[PDB]
């Protein structure tokens, strides 16, 4: 399905320190926010979406039309000017940041009563899951 709207709680976070130091996101944030327990929030109508990620001590939000190329300066992450661009292939919903980072961008999908997440940046995977809450 191409749903994605709802609460959603992680329950498995795999690399998310290599994916995180491929950013070049600062040592000691990285030490913080490695095991910290991610929820996201998704308000999705028609190709508009809200995305909230919220935790104990980060909270992000980022809004985006889906086929509409927008100009990202990511901010207290990694503080980079990006072209961003979210786009469906099939079911699998598709970010490509396009800048000075390879490979940058993510994959999100949902199987079942899960939400899958993959976050890529240079040679680095990130993969979480999430359960409906
Ligand atoms: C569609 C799902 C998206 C756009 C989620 C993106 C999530 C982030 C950019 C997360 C950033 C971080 C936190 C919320 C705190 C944990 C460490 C960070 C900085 C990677």
């Amino acid at each position: 399905t191409r749903d994605q709207n709802g609460t959603w709680e992680m329950e498995s976070n795999e690399n998310f320190e290599g994916w995180m130091k491929a950013l070049d996101i600062d040592f000691a944030t990285r030490k913080i926010a490695v095991r910290l327990t991610l929820t996201l929030v998704i308000d999705q109508d028609g190709d508009n979406f809200k995305v909230k990620t919220t935790s104990t001590f980060y909270n992000y939000d980022v809004d985006f039309t889906v086929g509409v190329e927008f100009d990202e300066y990511t901010k207290s992450l990694d503080n980079r000017h990006v072209k961003a661009l979210v786009t469906w292939e099939g079911d699998v919903l598709v970010c490509v940041q396009k800048g000075e980072k390879e490979n940058r961008g993510w994959k999100k999908w949902i199987e079942g009563d899960k939400l899958y997440l993959e976050l890529t940046c240079g040679d680095q995977v990130c993969r979480q899951v999430f359960k409906k809450k």
